[PDB]
């Protein structure tokens, strides 16, 4: 589908949701639907504000992070070192959203890191991951739209 | 410039502005910059919440509307009859944003009507107008992004 269709999908969701008690789970599921990727909305200190999983993986440490709603400390800290969107980061990147013990299995795993920003403040990070299919401009548009509005709905 | 560049321009503006006292003038100027068109954010009852003019026109009734920050009653009412974005509406459309006494002069004037919606409620209308150049998907994406976030910043 065309980009305008996908943006319309986010827009209808935003239009109906404003105002109800903010729903990051819903935003993550929407982005997952239009970007076709795993979605994690991660706070400054690693708290999962929302996520939506597009691939079930059999890694226990990963399943725990989602049950805990908490990403690792070091990994989460290091996300501040990416000041601007950085896309198509491969399995060997320190920023990969796939678990490192499974690099062999997820050799084609791609990660996109999107700073969530609001008031000149890095409020969090929106992480996108999936297998094999390179992220393109359209995915970035949708990703950044979502990160911007999440940055707003965080306030 | 690519769409992703233009969306980045709106995004930086939104990112710095949240939160300061909402600024519809700034939003209108931004959209004008990226869509290259006149921009009017019109309330349910015709109040100009914001505008940004890309073409100065010599029509006094129009200059008054902007000084008053109020569009006409009938015209404003009839905007509810457009439930979804309707673009590239010509000079002879009842929805035209050009003054009707100057139809001859503005024969190539095109208008796009974008419902501003929030909570299942039509909150207003975002109107785009310009001469000669047809609106395309990219303009609509930018227009609808802006209308959606205006619908939110109205709440
Ligand atoms: C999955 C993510 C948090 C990181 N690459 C890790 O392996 O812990
Ligand atoms: C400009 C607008 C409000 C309308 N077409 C009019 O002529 O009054």
């Amino acid at each position: 589908m065309a980009l305008l269709q996908k943006t319309r999908i986010i827009n209808s969701m935003l239009q109906a949701a404003a105002g109800k008690p903010v729903n990051f789970k819903e935003m993550a599921e929407t982005l997952r639907d239009v970007i076709d990727s795993n979605i994690f909305v991660v706070s400054r200190r690693g708290k999962l504000l929302g996520y939506s999983i597009n691939q079930q993986i059999e890694n226990d440490r990963m399943k725990k992070m989602l049950e805990d709603r908490q990403f690792p400390e070091e990994y989460t800290k290091n996300l501040f070192n990416v000041p601007e969107t950085s896309s198509n980061l491969d399995i060997n990147s320190e920023y990969t959203a796939f678990p490192v013990e499974n690099r062999d299995l997820f050799q084609a795993g791609l990660t996109t890191i999107v700073p969530i920003i609001g008031g000149g403040e890095r409020l969090g990070t929106l992480i996108l991951s999936r297998l094999q299919d390179q992220f393109n401009d359209d995915d970035l548009i949708l990703a950044e739209y979502g990160a911007t509005v999440v940055g707003m709905e965080i306030l």
